[PDB]
RNA sequence: ACUCUGGUUCCUCUGCAUUUAACCGUGAAAAUCUUUCGCCUUUUACUAAAGAUUUCCGUGCAAAGGAGCAUACAUUGAGUAAAUUUUUGGAGUCCCCUCGAAAGAGCGGGA
């Protein structure tokens, strides 16, 4: 468990860390559109077209 | 006669471990993506199968450098040490006829 469970968590605790000294930089990271949003970005795309 | 090198044990770097039936691992994790099943008023964390990739705990060999211990020159690639029938301890010598200036050559002949 802990062979694979390592990498896992080197990465996770590595993430929590950096926002944690770094700050959260995600501002402007591009949300996907998924079940809900669909219908909301047809419009936008619509519209836009 | 030439150049070629001290044993061991350990550290670390570098390179290679794909023609896999199968196996660097007689052991066995996690993730991502795509798809298909089951949970479910959503997502996460999930179910349990396929396919494709990753990460992680490990493996082997070669080669180079260093560090500790006790100590030995040979030895690798290139290359050393029989008088009794079948070989290396003598069935060897000599003399006529033939062709040819020349010196050999005939299962030639003779002692
Ligand atoms: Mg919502």
């Amino acid at each position: 468990f802990l062979r694979g469970i390592t990498p896992l968590l080197e990465r996770w605790l590595g993430n929590l860390l950096s926002r944690q000294f770094e700050g959260r930089h995600s501002k402007g990271v591009a949300k996907t559109v998924t079940k809900q949003r669909v219908e909301s970005h047809f419009d936008l795309e619509l519209r836009a077209a």
